[PDB]
């Protein structure tokens, strides 16, 4: 008998400002 | 039996700016 | 009987600012 | 202006400016992920 | 200002600027992850 | 019967700046 | 201006900035992960 | 300025600033993790 549990939680109470640029070319 | 149990958790009460650049040209 | 507990948690009160450049030309 | 009993303020600002001013050339290329035989 | 009972204020600001200005001649290449036969 | 319990715990109630270059040219 | 029986105040911040001027030529390349055969 | 009998203030700034003024060339060639054959 295997259990396994997981809990992936995120809980953003403000500004998160995320950029990826891959291979781009921004100006 | 086996019991995992995985928590990842994340919470974030201010500002956050992330940028990744993978191979890009940024002006 | 195998338990394996891992929490990873990550709390943020404040400013974090995250470049990671990889490969990349910036200006 | 906060004269109250009790008053929070929280500014979160993230800013992220890409300017650019060109007066001349500028060539950009890139390659990623890629396979050239 | 604040001549409150008691007042909590936070700032949190995160400046990421890129400025460029060229009067000039920028060359920009990038390979990542790239295989040339 | 094996335990192993794994905690990884970041509070953050500050600035931090992070800035990995991996092989970038940065003006 | 504070006044207050008891006030907090936190300003962070953080400021990254990339500024280039260029009165020239820049050439840059970047090779990462990159297998030339 | 704290007229408080508590007035707790922090600031926390990082900066970090990457500035070029070129009147020039400025050549750059960066390899990581590259087999070249």
């Amino acid at each position: 008998r295997l259990a396994n549990f997981l809990v992936h939680s995120s809980n953003n109470f403000g500004a998160i400002l995320s950029s990826t640029n891959v291979g781009s070319n921004t100006y």
